[PDB]
């Protein structure tokens, strides 16, 4: 009764009672920037896995997009919100009727997991049961089981994935939005941020006072981290495309981008008027499973931004609202 | 490090194993304002427990107190944070160690109890299980057990407080710090926030529209949460006083107050530079145990506000550290 509503119209257009069933994943990424993936011209071979999927047109790169902040704080709740970065006011975006409310009250089954700190307020009006912490381990608190793999005990992005089919068995027959907030890029340590596996760009920064490093071994680490998410990516694609009685989807973007140097700027975190184009300027990739319904929009003449999130989620789940009319989509709706 | 160090140096300057335990519960307030308390002046008596409690001389009233800003997402960081509200940066809080992590580095038992939303990030950093939810019952996912005596199955702030000595045991010969978090006064529906106990200013505003409301109805379902609240903050002090084995404290202060219809304003949630006196008006409390060592500081020539909170908790467990020279705090040191 106490929401401000922005979606009371809402409709599915069709339901899992009468076609397949709708399985998206969605990546909020953390600290990503979009040139330094090789899928946008960077020098390195930073994102392979998604390289490749890019060259056999099953993922669609959408090029330099435009992130609302340079924080979580700031950028997630407006990824998921109503009303744009424009309007949006982070503190008081916890009064209004977000995406996620709206696709749970029209029957979507929602699990939110989460290894980076939480979902800054989005799922605060579902169950407490549908989010789940992924950033600490079960005798910890938490429910992730791949903290171990490293010497800083650090929880690991692809610990989200672990049976994910138990919710997609709880849920038949409905349509199912996960969405996976990732450790990712985060810093100063990035060298924390990945196993050894992916310690390939070397020598790398091994302090977190990041002024003291040289600049390339902080740049190093920084791409093996985007290594160890293009590897969790690759991952996630991969049980999705296991779900072949479901029509499926994958979309990530990061939650900002981050400064590497130029100018001497390290980190994100500036406010928005003056922060450097690094620390808004983030990738954004789809995934689309075979035989697919979807047909994905071509970038406009403005580019794309985290406001084009609300009306994908709508769009890929087949909701009718007003409140997306004129919105930039990263995928056409279905008529 | 990947934390901004406000408090490196900090060190008891007494521990559990040389004096009695310190035992405190931080209640941190919904909506309340200072001028409906009847024990700043108000003509009703919305807290006549606490009322009781100061005319013994049990119960210390700050008067009228600022709060930082007019939302939990603003002022909760803040509230626990060193740097105080005209440097605070709510996009960036997270980054900052806080006065928690500095508690829980030094060996003081943490519990987070949640009836509100979250913690604004204040309790990211420590393990999972020392934050519980109870805005949901248990098959929901959460923890609050007192959630069904309403229509309305809203969780109610008292089961915050069911088998607290689960964890005092638990932390035997342990300074422990509780954090309860208030639901509280929250609108517009304040009508659903109290039991029928305490349905005792009539008529009241049951609609959501609080301009369509008569305004007296408004302000006397606001009221009769004061009275749930007044009543919740009696059955922790009872809690309290059974702790013989402890010195005790409880601290309550509210985020932000309310708007009720003045110049025709409703609610909070206004910009800072320009909201009313209302929503920025805060009551405070503290209450000590019996044979306390600690004393109540001098008043601030403006008054209090919530920077006092963070020099409090340190003073309040023997903590010693820069972070707290020069800066206001409800009591005083122990030396
Ligand atoms: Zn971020
Ligand atoms: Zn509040």
């Amino acid at each position: 009764t106490e929401t401000i509503m922005h979606a009371n119209d809402a409709i599915q257009k069709t339901t899992a009672s009468t076609r397949k069933p709708r399985l998206v994943v969605m990546v909020v990424g953390e600290t990503a920037r979009a040139d330094h993936a090789s899928f946008n011209g960077y020098q390195r071979a930073t994102f392979p896995h998604m390289d490749k999927l890019i060259g056999l047109g099953q993922v669609h790169n959408f090029g330099n997009v435009t992130s609302c902040g340079t924080s979580a704080a700031y950028s997630v709740p407006c990824m998921f919100s109503y009303l744009g970065a424009e309007k949006y006011d982070v503190d008081t975006a916890d009064y209004h009727e977000n995406v996620i409310d709206t696709l749970d009250r029209l029957g979507v089954a929602i699990l939110w997991r989460d290894n980076n700190s939480d979902s800054k307020g989005v799922m605060n009006r579902l169950p407490a049961k549908q989010y789940q912490d992924y950033k600490n381990s079960p005798l910890q608190g938490g429910n992730n089981t791949i903290c171990h793999t490293n010497p800083y005990d650090e929880c690991r992005d692809v610990g989200m994935l672990v049976d994910l089919d138990d919710h997609v068995k709880a849920h038949a027959n409905q349509d199912i939005l996960i969405v996976l907030h990732q450790m990712g890029n985060h810093g100063p340590a990035y060298y924390k941020r990945y196993d050894d596996e992916f310690a390939q760009f070397l020598p790398v920064c091994t302090s977190s006072e990041l002024a003291e490093c040289e600049r390339q071994t902080v740049i190093n680490a920084y791409d093996n981290a985007l290594l160890a998410t293009d590897d969790f990516l690759k991952q996630t694609i991969d049980w999705l495309a296991a779900q072949t009685h479901a029509d499926t989807a994958m979309l990530y973007l990061s939650d900002h981008g981050e400064s590497l140097g130029e100018k001497g700027v390290y980190l994100h975190g500036m406010p928005k008027a003056f922060a450097p184009k690094e620390q808004l300027s983030i990738p954004a990739l789809l995934w689309l499973g075979a035989d697919t319904p979807f047909a994905v929009a071509n970038s406009p003449t403005a580019g794309f931004s985290h406001d084009a999130i609300t009306p994908t989620l709508l769009n890929l789940f087949d909701v009718s609202t007003q409140a997306t009319a004129d919105k930039t989509a990263f995928v056409n709706p279905l008529d």
